[PDB]
């Protein structure tokens, strides 16, 4: 909103709602296969496990905020890499859906249209996928 506290992963309570919001959108599987849902479910449990590992409930750290934020993007990026190499067309549709999901999820949580996280996530996702794709292309050379 006009004035809102920037507590993305800082507050697990809102983090859970934010994550579930994005997770459920993906779980809809309108274009992506339900196979990814099972992997995603494992990722969600792992991310929650990681949070538990970081702290039982009370505790915070800059390392955690950055590592977990990067970790969420990295896990999605890994899924993106597989889809990108196998079929980049899917990525275009998938990113459009994700863009919509991010906008709706952020507005439904923090209610802030900051695209700093979106830009960072997209940048890392594109950078990681691009690098991976180049490696995949190099591996599958002629």
């Amino acid at each position: 909103g006009s004035m809102s506290s920037k507590s993305p992963w800082a507050n697990p309570k809102k983090a859970n709602a934010f994550m579930k919001c994005l997770i459920q959108k993906i779980s809809v599987s309108p274009v992506f296969p339900q196979q990814e849902k099972e992997d995603m479910e494992s990722i969600v449990e792992t991310m929650m496990s990681a949070i538990s590992g970081v702290s039982t409930s009370r505790g915070s750290s800059e390392a955690t905020l950055q590592a977990m934020n990067m970790a969420f993007a990295s896990s999605m990026a890994e899924l993106v890499i597989a889809e990108d190499v196998n079929n980049p067309d899917s990525i275009a549709e998938k990113t459009e859906a994700l863009s919509q999901a991010l906008k709706q999820c952020f507005r439904s949580t923090m209610g802030t249209v900051n695209r700093q996280f979106i830009t960072e996530i997209k940048h890392l996702m594109t950078m990681f996928a691009a690098e991976a794709a180049q490696e995949a292309a190099a591996g599958d050379n002629e």
